[PDB]
């Protein structure tokens, strides 16, 4: 069974995604859409059509072009535009949690700028249908274009694919947002040692609450296999950051809040 400080915690966390994920995306809107060497090599990774589904039952429905000048970057303002969204929704998710208010600014400051990506990734995988290879976003959907195979070698999707298929309750995702954020070894941590114990309870509350809620042969190792899963996000969000920051230096694209969250100061 799980302690009573460890039951609060879950239902604090619980408490936080509840009120700050808009899992049917209701309040996205006003957002941008597409026009009616290494960076190309880093914008043909992710190839996804986007349907939007009007109130009235009326469907648009996007495909993209082929890397042919330009057309390359169709797609990001819009993208930057819901990565947006997100990161609003994960730094409400933050600031509503008490382990967290605690914290210096400073340090609060740090571990969002460390774990936006991260935590982002982990709400998109709570709306990923690997049946058909769509993040259902509301009345948006994201479709991977045409072989599963091949799509399991971008470690972005991969991730996706693998996370899916531990078939995680919301706690779980909540406990590995949780220790997503909370990571001491950010750059420009202070209180390294208060968030090395946060950390560490989160943990162990993760591990417990598997213990106590998933007896069954298949959720063998799974907190192992999570905590491996978080490692890979982590690898995951340093190769994307280089992937934005190349892509902004030759076009720029990010929306003030990526750039205060990539570090990047407008001169
Ligand atoms: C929502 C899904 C999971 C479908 C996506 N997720 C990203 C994604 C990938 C990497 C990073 C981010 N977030 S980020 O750094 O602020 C950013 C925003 C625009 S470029 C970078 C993402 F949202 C996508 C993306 C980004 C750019 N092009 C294309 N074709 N797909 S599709």
């Amino acid at each position: 069974g799980l302690t009573e400080e460890q039951r609060m915690m879950i239902r604090e966390l619980m408490d936080a995604q509840m009120k700050t994920f808009d899992t049917t995306f209701s309040h996205f809107k006003n957002f941008r859409l597409p026009g009616v060497s290494q960076v190309r090599k880093d914008l043909c990774s992710l190839k996804v059509s986007l349907q939007l589904r009007g109130e009235d039952g009326s469907v648009w429905n996007y495909k993209p072009p082929a890397d042919s000048g330009k057309e390359i970057f169709s797609l990001l303002p819009h993208m930057a535009d819901m990565s947006t969204y997100m990161f609003k929704g994960i730094i409400s998710f933050a600031k509503v949690i008490s382990y967290f208010r605690d914290l210096p600014i400073e340090d609060q400051i740090s571990l969002l700028k460390g774990a936006a990506f991260e935590l982002c990734q982990l709400r998109f995988n709570t709306v990923f249908n690997a049946e058909t290879g769509t993040w259902e976003c509301g009345r948006l959907s994201y479709c991977l274009e045409d072989g599963f195979q091949q799509l399991l070698l971008e470690p972005m999707l991969k991730f996706h694919y693998m996370l899916k298929k531990l078939q995680l309750h919301e706690e779980e995702y909540v406990l590995m947002q949780a220790i997503s954020l909370f990571s001491p070894d950010r750059p420009g941590v202070l209180q390294h040692r208060v968030v090395d114990q946060l950390q560490e309870q989160f943990a162990i509350t993760l591990k417990s609450y598997i213990e106590c809620n998933r007896p069954q042969p298949a959720h063998r190792f799974l907190f192992l296999k999570i905590m491996a899963m978080l490692t890979e996000l982590r690898s995951i969000n340093a190769q994307h950051t280089q992937r934005l920051l190349r892509i902004q230096d030759i076009h720029p694209f990010a929306t003030p809040l990526m750039q205060e969250l990539f570090g990047i100061t407008g001169s």
